[PDB]
């Protein structure tokens, strides 16, 4: 009676059996799908490792597959792990889990271990990561400090890129189709006006990354909470419009409390109006250099 004769199982560490992963908890809920905390235990004793597992809630599986492949091969230290997938036509994104989680976790917890000083040195890491992606010509479109993950109090790594595009090369920009749901305060105008996506916009949305770490994620004085102050809370889907013409007359985010001025110039030299007249990742890198020592 004929059996196939089976080969030298080339066992794969980047292949993930969705028996062994075991959910403990839910870390997020982003936008296309969820990312929770799970334990891979194949010998079944609670010592396995843990892990950050990006899945869909039951079509948006073409853009976490294009994440998954976007993620695999980026290489950097303050850029969050890739580890795998868990394979079924569903698939499950595996990162590296950081237990101290995000910026906006962390920041309001430890302000008494984090100083201007390490608030600086975590600002010269996330333009390092933003300016490995540009050079490999991405627009990360997500840029906030709830997508900066803490892996120490020395270390920052920007851990979600489910709003990752390619720009085209011998292009300026990404145009998207899709701008639901977007985070307009975080946003540039041209992003806001015509949905183009520049790594310029990138560095528009560092400059208020940067704000929130300076004012150590307060939900009070978050970006959202500060411009909808400036605009009016109760203007529903005139919002946005509204936010672009406040921008356009000239006004930006406050200096946040007990910031420099020479922090805060560096602040506005992301958000000039124009793309073109913005300060790159790496003049921002140079810039706290010169401040650190
Ligand atoms: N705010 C979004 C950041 C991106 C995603 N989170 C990740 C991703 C990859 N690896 C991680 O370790 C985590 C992580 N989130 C945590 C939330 C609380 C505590 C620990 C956590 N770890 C979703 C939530």
């Amino acid at each position: 009676i004929v059996s196939e004769k089976k080969p030298a199982t080339e066992v794969d560490p980047t292949h993930f059996e969705k028996r062994f992963l075991k959910r403990i908890r839910d870390l997020g809920e982003g936008h296309f799908g969820k990312v929770e905390l799970c334990r891979y235990d194949p010998e079944g004793d609670n010592t396995g490792e843990q892990v950050a597992v990006k899945s869909l809630k039951p079509n948006h599986i073409a853009d976490l597959k294009k994440e998954i492949e976007i993620l695999r091969n980026l290489y950097h230290e303050n850029i969050v792990k890739y580890k795998g997938i868990c394979t079924e036509n569903g698939i499950k994104l595996i990162m590296e889990f950081l237990p101290s989680g995000s910026l906006k976790e962390y920041l309001p917890k430890n302000k008494n271990k984090i100083n201007l000083k390490q608030q600086l040195k975590y600002a010269v890491q996330i333009c390092k990561g933003m300016d490995y992606l540009g050079s490999r010509q991405y627009v990360h479109r997500d840029l906030a400090a709830r997508n900066v993950l803490v892996e120490s109090e020395h270390q920052v790594k920007i851990g979600d890129f489910g709003l990752t595009k390619a720009i085209e090369t011998d292009k300026e920009y990404y145009t998207v189709k899709d701008d639901r749901d977007s985070p307009v305060f975080w946003y540039a105008p041209e992003c806001l006006m015509q949905s183009k996506f520049y790594i310029a916009s990138d560095v528009w949305s560092f400059g208020v990354t940067l704000h929130e770490l300076l004012t150590y994620c307060d939900s009070d004085s978050s970006p959202m909470a500060l411009f909808l102050k400036m605009i009016g809370p109760t203007h529903g889907q005139m919002t946005v419009t509204r936010l672009v013409n406040t921008l356009k007359e000239g006004k930006r985010l406050p200096c946040p409390p007990n910031c420099p001025d020479e922090v805060y110039q560096l602040m506005r030299k992301c958000w000039e109006f124009q793309p073109s007249n913005r300060t790159s990742f790496q003049n921002l890198i140079e810039g706290f250099e010169a401040l650190l020592k």
